[PDB]
């Protein structure tokens, strides 16, 4: 369980992001049901926020994620798992995230070298998670998307036992990209509903073997 709480643009905080630009979900519940509309931009992931995060292509933005507080510790160590961030056009106000509208632009999974997870990382950088808008993305608003996804119980697959599986947590945010950019538009379109299933190995993960490396769901990073 965990939620984001602002948005950092070059090591600048934005402020309190929580139902302003950021689609907030009202608990830190997980989804857990692939069907689920809300496994794209979670619960209230239809109902539009009134701002946008400013930013230029090429900057370094940090998503910064809490369970109860800010500045609390984060999520649960036990969550081990991969965070993946995505890209998809601003289409309307009232876009939820479902269909086929996304491209995936930065990941972290298990480090081998250092048997790390990226929440290991997040927590131990005590909720700040960083990326980088492509330098040439065209001009415009989008959706940022990231998530965790937790693998506690991804020993087991949801549609056979409902009381386990892998746990995500996404979290939508609007931003109005500015500066030059480039003339990049994402155009790997993959849907969340259609692209994640029971039957992928990121997914129907046994955490709990010696296992050496983990196939992170979905395309490569958007190759920009
Ligand atoms: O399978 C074989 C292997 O098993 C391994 O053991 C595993 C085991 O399999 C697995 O089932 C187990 O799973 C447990 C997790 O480890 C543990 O983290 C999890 O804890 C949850 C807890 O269930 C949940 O209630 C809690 O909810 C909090 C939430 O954190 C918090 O954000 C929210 O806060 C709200 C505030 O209260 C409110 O004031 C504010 O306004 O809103 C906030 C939310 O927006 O409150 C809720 C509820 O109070 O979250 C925690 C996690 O953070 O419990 C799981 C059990 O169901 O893990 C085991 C390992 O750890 C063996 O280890 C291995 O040997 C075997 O091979
Ligand atoms: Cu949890």
């Amino acid at each position: 369980h965990t939620r984001m709480f602002s948005v950092w643009v070059n090591g600048v905080d934005q402020g309190d992001g929580q139902n302003v630009y950021i689609r907030t979900p009202p608990n830190t519940d997980p989804i857990k049901d692939l069907a689920s509309p809300a496994l794209a931009c979670n619960v209230k992931g239809g109902e539009p926020v009134p701002q946008f995060v400013s930013a230029s292509a090429g900057d370094k933005l940090t998503f910064e994620w809490y369970r109860v507080k800010r500045g609390d510790d984060i999520i649960d160590p036990s969550h081990s798992g991969p965070i993946t961030t995505w890209i998809a056009a601003f289409t309307s106000p009232t876009m939820d995230g479902t269909g086929p509208v996304w491209s995936k632009i930065h990941e972290e999974g298990y480090d081998a070298s250092t048997k790390s997870w990226a929440v290991d990382k997040l927590i131990a950088n005590k909720g700040m998670w960083d990326f980088t808008l492509p330098s040439q993305l065209k001009p415009g608003k989008y959706m940022l998307r990231q998530e965790i996804v937790a693998h506690h119980e991804s020993d087991a697959t949801f549609d056979k036992n409902p009381k386990r599986g892998a746990q995500f947590y996404p979290s939508c945010v609007q931003v109005d990209v500015k500066g030059v950019g480039g003339d990049a538009v994402p155009d790997q379109a993959f849907d969340f509903n259609k692209g994640y299933k029971y039957s992928d190995p990121g997914i129907a993960f046994d955490m709990y073997t010696d296992f050496d490396s983990y196939p992170i769901p979905g395309p490569p990073v958007w190759d920009a």
